[PDB]
């Protein structure tokens, strides 16, 4: 797919090796602590589609491909994909070639796209990096494709972030040359042949900040498909940038302030506020990034408050804001891990509920979201903007006038008050009857423009014109 196909995309992100064994256990013990291959396939992941499909999603992000080093390290296995060795094979663990290629198809059956985890900056190696026996890498044989042995000390060097090598001596990942022409040669080949033998649509690209920009443009062209990378800095000025080498980045600057407003009755409105006009702004296309709350590299939501309400009210912005909505398999079960590797636990531990209450916020939000893109053509591409805000309160607007999307948010938990918001801004025509789609409840606009809307429970409310909701199955009464 194209990066204008993926914009109406909402991505479901799994680790394969933890959402689903081929055997479809819910009970398979996976401590996150012993960092061991638990038993994730990709045959385990279709058989368990309607379950992601069900929350509304239009497609998946699953980790790295690639054969890793086989060996159990001092950390564990290389389950989460990142330390491969030989690109040209696949991780066992989770298949075959023909088990990856009836995933996409599966996928594409469901009209539904399929997103791979590719890592282009470096190898993995168990030990130190003055041990690394090159021999080992294939197709990279050799200690010249890659960047001579160092490890990044200071993050604020970015010449040093991009030649010296991530990891240490426990498990060093071996820095390739990306400079050298055989190695983007090879890697733009790789790419371009790798989407091609398992029909995939889009790029999720590892370590992005690593590797010096002049490679992007080539590997995103050679790839065929949308590239969404991922550079891990909050800094809207030094990450923004690198979608003018890539389609688009994953919105680390939104995901600091949006954790901070949700995570505590007292979090930031305001920070939250400001880095959503900063971005879309200054980003060249905030329509293109990801959004997201909750990942592998950060403590879950859940980690940092248990409150339903809260849950309910991040996952309602991760979705509606602009971008490609990006939820990771867990976080619709309240997942509670922290920092790696507490962050990896096992989707099928969950009994994969179908009632749970985020999987039904999340589904709420997904369906009022697809649905307006079926039927405004301006939704994705009209930039989301914030059109009020208190200290317990933002309220935002996205998609063109008279079919608008009006998502209110709050962080007052799930002990809030009860009152009503004269929400002021939403633009909807005065008399006019709308429909608060998570709870399945009208408003009515006043006279004076201004909407009257109930707020209770800390919930997140989303409003829609109740006359366009005509025909759908959305809040069916
Ligand atoms: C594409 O398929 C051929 C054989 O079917 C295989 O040899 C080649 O390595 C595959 N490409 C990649 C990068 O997997
Ligand atoms: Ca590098």
């Amino acid at each position: 797919a194209t990066p204008a196909d993926w914009r109406s995309q909402s991505i479901y992100f799994l680790l394969t090796d933890r959402f689903a064994r081929t055997d479809g256990s819910t009970t398979a013990t996976c401590n996150t602590a012993d960092q061991k291959y638990c038993g994730g396939t990709w045959q385990g992941i279709i058989d368990k589609l309607d379950y992601i499909q069900g929350m509304g999603f239009t497609a998946i992000w699953i980790t790295p491909v690639t054969a890793q080093l086989p060996q159990t390290t001092a950390y564990g296995d290389a389950y989460h994909g990142y330390w491969q060795q030989d690109i040209y094979s696949l991780n066992e663990n989770y298949g075959t070639a023909d088990d990856l290629k009836a995933l996409s198809s599966a996928l594409h059956e469901r009209g539904m796209y399929l997103m791979v985890d590719v890592v282009a900056n470096h190898m993995g190696y168990d030990g130190a990096g003055s041990s690394v026996d090159y021999s080992v890498f294939k197709p990279f044989s050799s200690q010249d494709y890659f960047h001579p042995f160092c490890f990044i000390q200071n993050y604020e060097d970015q010449t040093q972030v991009e030649d010296c090598w991530l990891g240490d001596n426990t498990v060093s990942l071996p820095d390739l040359d990306t400079t050298k022409d055989v190695v983007k040669n090879e890697w733009y080949d790789w790419v371009g042949s790798l989407v091609s033998n398992y029909s995939i649509d889009g790029l999720r690209i590892d370590t992005v900040k690593h590797v010096q920009k002049d490679f992007w443009p080539g590997y995103n062209k050679a790839a065929g498909v949308y590239c969404i990378g991922e550079v891990l800095d909050g800094d809207p000025a030094y990450t923004c940038p690198y979608q003018n080498v890539m389609d688009g980045v994953l919105n680390y600057p939104i995901y600091y302030p949006l954790l901070n407003a949700f995570k505590s009755t007292s979090g930031s409105m305001d920070d939250l506020y400001n880095m959503i006009n900063t971005v879309k702004s200054d980003c060249p296309d905030s329509t293109l990034l990801g959004t997201f709350v909750e990942n592998h590299d950060n403590p879950r939501f859940a980690s940092y408050t248990n409150d339903i309400a809260l849950a309910k009210n991040v996952a309602a912005f991760i979705i509606l804001n602009d971008g490609i909505p990006i939820i990771y398999a867990g976080q619709e079960q309240h997942y509670a891990g922290g920092n790696d590797p507490a962050n990896r636990e096992a989707t099928w531990l969950s009994g994969y509920p179908t009632d749970s209450e985020l999987y039904k916020l999340i589904a709420s939000a997904n369906a009022i979201r697809n649905y307006a893109i079926s039927k405004d053509t301006g939704f994705v591409t009209y930039k989301n903007w914030p059109i009020y805000k208190d200290d317990t309160t933002i309220a935002m607007r996205k998609g063109t006038d008279g079919s608008q999307i009006v998502t209110i948010l709050s962080n007052k938990g799930a002990s809030g008050d009860s009152y009503t918001l004269s929400l002021s801004g939403a633009g909807y025509t005065a008399g006019q009857q709308l429909t608060e789609v998570i709870g399945c409840t009208t408003v009515t606009v006043g006279s004076d423009g201004n909407v009257p809307v109930p707020m209770a429970g800390g919930l997140p409310r989303v409003l829609y014109p109740t006359e366009k909701l005509a025909g759908s199955k959305i809040c069916s009464s």
